[PDB]
């Protein structure tokens, strides 16, 4: 199962990985992608899963947004998770970058509600432009799942964990 995190509440646990190294360790029940409304997973979290299954993620990706249109800021989709996880949690946390609504950040961890365990990145973090102390307490006080985050950058994860409350 997950190795090497750090406790921060009874449900929350954090760790300075790179995701998609953590996902191929592991192979989780489900990875959260940091995905757009149109799953163009060009980069960020989302170009790293995408370049980790083979471009396979954006080839689903497409024939889903052919299907059914763009996702709303805020929401998700199950999808495969490819060689990374059984499935792939592609969840829009608002991109302060293009002026959205970072009251939506908690709807887009409300998501991750419906899975009872999921490897994810901190939502809206990142080139997405929210500030990351923010979305993990949005995080902390939203879900209710138990979530193990994975923080690329260590310099940030200690940030993180030096200034939790
Ligand atoms: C790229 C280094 C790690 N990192 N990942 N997201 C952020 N972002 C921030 O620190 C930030 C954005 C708005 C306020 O603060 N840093």
């Amino acid at each position: 199962s997950f190795s090497g995190y750090l406790k921060l509440t009874d449900n929350v646990y954090i760790k300075n990985a790179d995701i998609v190294e953590e996902a191929k360790k592991v192979k989780p029940t489900v990875v959260v992608n940091a995905a757009n409304v149109y799953l163009k997973h060009g980069g960020g979290v989302a170009g790293a899963l995408n370049k980790a299954t083979n471009n396979a993620m954006q080839v689903e990706s497409d024939d889903y947004i052919a299907t059914n249109g763009p996702l709303k800021v805020g929401g998700s989709c199950v999808l495969s998770g490819h060689n990374l996880a059984k499935h792939c949690l592609h969840v829009v946390g608002p991109n302060v970058n293009k002026g959205e609504d970072i009251q939506l950040l908690k709807s887009a961890y409300e998501n991750f509600n419906q899975h009872e365990v999921l490897l994810a990145p901190l939502l809206s973090a990142g080139i997405f432009g929210a500030d990351p102390i923010h979305s993990l307490r949005v995080c902390v006080d939203t879900v209710r799942t138990n979530v193990y985050l994975a923080v690329f950058d260590k310099n940030l994860y200690d940030k993180l964990v030096s200034s939790f409350l």
